[PDB]
């Protein structure tokens, strides 16, 4: 209450603590933060989005994330939206993004894992889930999260975009689909390779601000930005990172259990009887998170040096916790 306001003073900062805000908001981190983010950015005035209409949509959306899922609940969506909101304000990207694009990125982050069941794309495919069948085994969950988020905008009471242009609604729809689809981990290497190529030919106005010529280059940076926000736990303060690490291992171990019950092959990192939580996080930083953040940092330097320091430091805490 007074605690909520104290915590939201950190809204524009990486150091924001999303657990605390959930505790001070009747367990509505995502509504809480989306509302804070949208007032902070004047998005409601700019796009003539009624306040009531926005709250009802956000509340419904949060309710569609599942509370009995360890990691992929409304707290995570709120984290990615907040992380994303800070990254959009990085100095190197200053006057680069239209208000529509900014709106699309934060909306994308908000809905990006909605209705997630606490199991991977691979599991849904191997068990012949209705979702895998619906989606022909390709970005199964990701296609689903989009389908749900765009469905909920259909009833006029929740169409936060009622007042955009037709041409504006389409461009947003195109951008959001593109960004959520890019959170699919199977596409990570392809995305990281492309990010490295964009860094190679990077250009700036002279004031250390990137020159991103039309749609292609702009959506590529937004794709990677939301993907970075989604893989941002290990760049956050250690107290936060450990709670996030603990929640993701609870989700995985539950999957390992659901896998075992059914005689399926259990995947090593989902095996509670063999998986080292610590080695597991070190591998995650070495082979996935650091290579990505190292490249993001190159693109916006030196805006993300602090983050790389924290990362390299959290990496060592986990290393030092293994014999
Ligand atoms: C804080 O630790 C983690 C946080 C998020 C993730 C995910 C990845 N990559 C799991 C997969 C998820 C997805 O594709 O649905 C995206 C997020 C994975 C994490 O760690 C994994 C499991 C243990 C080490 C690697
Ligand atoms: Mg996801
Ligand atoms: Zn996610």
């Amino acid at each position: 209450e007074d605690h909520l306001a104290k915590e939201l003073e950190d809204l524009n900062k990486w150091g924001l603590n999303i657990f605390n805000v959930a505790g001070y908001s009747h367990n509505r981190p995502l509504t809480c933060i989306m509302y804070a983010i949208f007032q902070e950015r004047d998005l409601l005035k700019t796009f003539r989005i009624s306040s009531d209409t926005f709250i009802t949509y956000m509340m419904t959306l949060e309710d569609h994330y599942h509370s009995d899922v360890a990691y992929h609940n409304s707290l995570h969506a709120a984290d990615v939206a907040q992380s994303t909101h800070v990254l959009l304000s990085t100095p190197a990207l200053d006057a680069v993004f239209t208000d529509l694009e900014i709106l699309a990125a934060i909306f994308a982050a908000a809905i990006h894992d909605v209705d997630h069941p606490g199991v991977s794309n691979q599991f849904l495919i191997n068990t012949n889930s209705e979702l895998a069948l619906m989606y022909n085994d390709e970005s199964v969950l990701e296609n689903h999260h989009l389908a749900v988020g765009f469905k909920l905008l259909q009833e006029e009471h929740c169409d936060i975009f009622m007042n955009l242009t037709k041409k504006q609604r389409q461009t947003l729809r195109k951008m959001v689909i593109d960004m959520v689809l890019a959170t699919d981990m199977s596409k990570h290497m392809s995305l990281l390779a492309d990010l490295k190529t964009m860094v190679e030919t990077k250009k700036v106005t002279s004031s250390g601000v990137l020159l991103l010529d039309n749609y292609t280059d702009r959506i590529q940076v937004l794709r990677n930005m939301v993907h970075c926000a989604d893989l941002s736990n290990p760049t956050k303060s250690l107290e936060l990172y450990r709670q996030w690490t603990d929640r993701i291992m609870e989700e995985f171990f539950q999957q390992g259990d659901k896998e075992r019950e059914r005689g399926m092959e259990i995947s090593p990192m989902c095996d509670k009887h063999t998986a080292s939580v610590e080695k597991s996080q070190v591998g995650f930083i070495d082979y996935i998170v650091h290579p990505l953040w190292e490249t993001w940092a190159d693109l916006v330097q030196p805006d993300a040096q602090d983050i790389l320091d924290t990362l390299e430091d959290n990496r060592n805490w986990y290393q030092s916790m293994i014999p």
